[PDB]
């Protein structure tokens, strides 16, 4: 009952051939197997993986019932190394056959899959919904996930509404820290790339829409290539449709990977910046929400986008990432002009790799516990109280100083006695049901606390008062974890 290493994919194959939709998967898997291999040796080499209970894993994909499928794809590659005993399902069927022979610790899902879940085990699936793990792309924020709020501030969405401990949801980029970051891998050079080589970012003509003056400007300077036709000018060089070793070798040989503006925080720049290209990020001014984009409405956040890539502006920046206003002529072909000038630098967060996933995904199932059963977890030690001022989040406080919103820790910040270690005095105290408290005014040091434990929200800034933020370190390349998470 203890789980092994695995080295050899030929069980994991026989699994993923018993779904068609895994074929491209399968594909991927081969080409990646020797990265994955020699990560998880060298994790194993290097931290203690000894000991670790096998657990029984449900993977239900609702969906099958994109990027979802290389995050399914590198989720399942994860636990099949680290030893776990995967159930795959992607029909209602499995999913009862897998439920009904119980022994299930631990349950990967989706949004789709989690509807799924409730209607086919009926009433009882809440027994299992401290195991629950939700592959949730763009994330959900806590005034969306608590039913009753969401209704109380008259959200419409039929998104949310599930009443988890936000931490379940499972993110594609680390953009909500209400929520955990899953992500999944990113699949001389001098010589290989054509310095005046640009690729256009948009498999679909809809996206080329209004881009005319930004890739003339771009034209200027570089070959604008495309991988896609009424939008597209004259003057690009479509190669169609390509595929692994192939866009591979494309994006290989390009200087410069071109943003229009949508999809938004897809794997695709991280994987032109991991083959040396530069990555021209469209700036969101003002930033994109479900407030103001068609795309976002209904979505159970309210994360404000401000650029098509916030990771690769935030966590990555030139010169690997140029974040310009299209509309900004000047700046684009200033930004153009350097890109053509820069040395290239091909780069990978340790994150996206196969050691850094494997890393993240091994602490999630060994340390992240919703069933009460052991330790805290990040540790307290980790904590830094920070105050947000008006119209800050806590979200944004921790970054300003280099962390992350930790909402494990916001229990520890719930009352006068706990204030009084943080240098906050409450003069007065009230309790309110709001995603916006604890808050401090600091001119009548009126202290307000939590009322309703799952409104507790590294999202959302207070109008007039400071909020009390809880904050950790995080490992540069790795912020799923502090530096004592391992």
């Amino acid at each position: 009952s203890l789980a092994e290493i695995r080295t050899d994919f030929n069980i994991l194959y026989s699994m993923m051939k018993k779904h068609e939709e895994f074929r491209w998967m399968r594909l991927r898997i081969r080409r990646m197997a020797d990265a994955w291999i020699q990560a998880i040796k060298s994790l194993a080499e290097k931290q203690n993986l000894e000991k670790r209970k096998r657990k029984k894993v449900l993977v239900h994909l609702g969906l099958l019932t994109l990027g979802e499928l290389v995050q399914w794809s590198d989720l399942i590659t994860s636990l099949y190394l680290l030893g776990h005993d995967i159930r795959i399902s992607a029909s209602l069927a499995e999913l009862k056959e897998i439920m009904g022979g119980g022994g299930v610790e631990l349950i990967y899902i989706d949004i789709v899959g989690l509807a799924q879940f409730k209607k086919t085990l009926g009433p009882s699936w809440v027994h299992y919904q401290c195991m629950l793990r939700v592959l949730d792309s763009f994330g959900t924020e806590p005034e969306f996930n608590h039913a009753n709020y969401a209704q109380s501030k008259g959200h419409k969405t039929p998104w949310g509404k599930w009443n988890l401990n936000p931490q379940q949801f499972y993110t594609m980029f680390p953009h909500t820290p209400d929520n955990s970051f899953l992500g999944f891998v990113v699949e001389h050079i001098n010589e290989i790339k054509r310095q005046n080589q640009s690729l256009v970012y948009g498999k679909v003509d809809s996206f080329w829409k209004n881009k005319k003056i930004y890739l003339d400007i771009i034209h200027t300077y570089m070959e604008v290539h495309a991988t896609v036709t009424k939008n597209i000018p004259s003057y690009v060089k479509n190669h169609g449709i390509l595929s692994g070793r192939d866009l591979q070798f494309l994006l290989r040989e390009t200087k410069l990977f071109v943003g229009l503006g949508f999809p938004y925080e897809g794997p695709a720049p991280l994987e032109a910046i991991a083959n040396g290209c530069a990555f021209l990020n469209p700036k969101f001014n003002p930033p994109k929400s479900s407030k103001n984009t068609d795309f976002f409405i209904g979505k159970p956040t309210l994360r404000e986008l401000t650029s098509q890539h916030p990771y690769a502006e935030v966590f990555i920046g030139r010169p690997h990432v140029w974040t310009v206003d299209l509309n900004n002529q000047e700046e684009v072909e200033d930004a153009v002009k350097a890109i053509l000038n820069q040395k290239i630098e091909p780069y990978m967060p340790y994150e996206f790799t196969c050691e850094g996933m494997l890393q993240r995904i091994n602490a999630f199932i060994e340390k992240q516990d919703f069933c009460h059963g052991q330790v805290m977890w990040p540790p307290l030690s980790a904590l830094q109280v920070k105050l947000a001022e008006p119209g800050q989040s806590c979200k944004q406080v921790c970054q300003e100083s280099q962390l992350i919103c930790e909402p494990s820790f916001f229990q520890h910040l719930n009352k006068d006695k706990d204030m009084l270690k943080y240098k906050v005095t409450c003069q007065s105290s009230e309790l309110a049901k709001d995603i916006l408290v604890p808050s401090f005014d600091p001119k009548n040091k009126h202290c307000v606390f939590q009322g309703d434990l799952l409104l507790f929200s590294c999202a959302g800034a207070h109008p007039r008062h400071q909020r009390v933020c809880p904050c950790r370190d995080f490992i540069k390349g790795q912020v799923a974890l502090c530096k004592d998470c391992l």
